[PDB]
């Protein structure tokens, strides 16, 4: 295409794009055969293949918390998809990332989806304190995701709900476009999948692994009419959620009026394969090419509508595989996390609250968690609160470092458990339902891809370690929006090759 530098004029149009667990390294792997929409991505965009969610809370909430606000947990105050307040009103003292707890009746395993607990504003928020005409839409596969991309001021913010299809807010109607979105999406749950056969790529990774009771590695997201879990365990619910944004980016004419506009789109289903399956085998395999291919005609499909348009591409979060394909595939010491460090077992042998066999613990051990094979180590809380806010490059931080970018005296635990690399903090069961998880303060589970892409741009490549609370000034200082540093942690990046400078 035409050359034209990425900062020549304010682009119309933001569009940011998470994609959930797809870490540095599943993304590296298959990055020489993409042909769609992640080829475009990284042969003619800004790629910083070795981006950062620099934090040691490594899950969807803290992480899509970062991508639109160019600040790490410590300040957005979500430090994890679920932490303790015991002295919350309500009998569960466990809270939910995206929920009002006050709500009456409300728990964490039923509770009203909120941003309340973010504790500062989005890209959008900002866009639009700075001119009211701007529209802030964010869509995702799960509430978390748009919830935490879009912000409290959001004009638009949906998410896959279930068997119905995308939902909002209480009180929040289906407009006219969302009844048409859900009317697409249950004639599609309503059609068989026969299931998808191998890319090339793809047939090295078809054998079966077993897993106590399950085994993965062979998958083809085969699945019945009416089949909502095999849906959204499947490339299907991305396809959807693109399809979704496109039909509403042209539905309110986002980046076709005076002011730039903005959406974000949360694609869900590599997380969600990449917990159920691992993420070397055929299913993951099939997913990272079916969203290339859905990508692809996503852009397509804005290209073709003259939409003046950039990108950014990452991830909340790394990922991954189960330590059976691990052991496998030249990493013997690949194992499970010990039964005894989960919450019940792990409080009896220790007056303790804990939500997993790592992360956060609070106070109604250090001797035990230290004394423990597969434990790296144990912060206390005024350990932490005394670390400054890291600076510097992220691919080389402390572990305490980790910590502080995700700790936040007021939601964060009395202790800090973090486990052993190569620990897989989903303990051996024999009947098992998620073989794999992120989570960890690694570094599998905290790079991911960071990719910017407007037409005609030059492209270049920064191997060196950048932060996704990056993200926010980046794109800012390409619309001109002045955004305070003291006011966030990230950085600007230029996004201008060679001489010239956008930031
Ligand atoms: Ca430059
Ligand atoms: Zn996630
Ligand atoms: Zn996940």
């Amino acid at each position: 295409p035409a050359a034209r530098s990425i900062a020549a004029t304010p682009p119309k149009l933001i569009v940011a794009i998470s994609v959930d667990q797809f870490s540095a390294d599943l993304f590296s792997e298959y990055r020489q055969y993409y042909t769609g929409g992640l080829k475009r991505l990284t042969s003619e965009g800004a790629v910083f293949p070795r981006g950062y969610q620099s934090h040691a809370a490594t899950e969807t909430c803290p992480g899509h918390s970062t991508i639109l606000t160019g600040s790490r947990p410590s300040r957005t105050g979500i430090i994890a998809n679920n932490w303790f307040d015991l002295d919350a009103k309500r009998e569960d003292k466990n809270l939910y990332c995206a929920e009002d707890e006050s709500q009456p009746g409300s728990s964490s395993d039923k509770y009203e989806a909120s941003p309340l607990h973010l504790k500062v504003p989005t890209l959008g928020g900002r866009m639009k304190a700075a001119n009211p005409a701007t529209r802030v839409v964010s869509v995702a596969g799960k509430d978390r995701a748009a919830i935490m991309m879009g912000g409290a001021t959001a004009d638009q913010v949906w998410w896959l709900g279930g068997p119905q299809g995308y939902v909002s807010y209480k009180g929040v109607a289906p407009t006219p476009l969302v009844t048409q979105v859900n009317q697409a999406f249950a004639q599609r749950l309503a059609q068989p999948n026969p299931g998808f056969e191998l890319p090339a790529q793809c047939v090295s990774k078809d054998f079966p692994v077993q897993a106590g009771n399950r085994t993965v590695g062979t998958g083809r997201f085969a699945r019945d009419a009416g089949d909502y879990k095999g849906f959204r365990i499947s490339p299907e619910q991305d396809a959807m959620t693109l399809a979704f944004a496109a039909a509403a980016i042209e539905n309110m004419q986002l980046g076709k009026q005076a002011q730039t506009d903005i959406i974000s789109i949360g694609l869900s289903a590599t997380d969600y394969v990449g917990h159920t399956f691992g993420t070397e085998g055929t299913e993951s395999c099939i997913q990272v090419d079916r969203l290339d291919t859905e990508l692809g005609a996503f852009f397509d499909k804005l290209d073709k509508d003259g939409i003046d348009y950039v990108v950014v591409l990452t991830a909340d979060h790394g990922g991954h595989d189960l330590p059976e394909r691990h052991r496998m595939n030249a990493m013997p010491m690949e194992q499970r996390v010990d039964m005894a460090l989960t919450p019940k077992a792990l409080n009896a042998t220790i007056v303790i609250w804990s939500d997993g066999p790592s992360g956060d613990i609070y106070y109604d051990a250090l001797k035990y968690l230290r004394a423990h094979p597969q434990v790296q180590t144990v912060f206390t809380k005024a350990e932490i609160a005394a670390t400054p806010s890291p600076s510097g490059p992220p691919e080389s931080w402390s572990l305490i470092q980790e910590a502080r970018a995700s700790f936040y005296p007021s939601r964060s635990g009395d202790l800090l458990l973090l486990l052993k690399p190569r620990v897989m903090s989903i303990p051996e069961q024999a009947v098992m339902g998620s073989v794999a998880t992120h989570g960890s303060p690694w570094d599998t589970d905290r790079r991911v891809p960071i990719l910017f892409w407007r037409k005609g741009m030059q492209h270049f490549e920064q191997p060196l370690g950048v932060e996704t609370v990056d993200i926010l000034p980046s794109l800012a200082a390409l619309i001109k929006l002045p955004v305070p540093k003291d006011q966030i942690d990230g950085r600007c990046l230029d996004l201008v090759a060679g001489k010239d400078d956008s930031c």
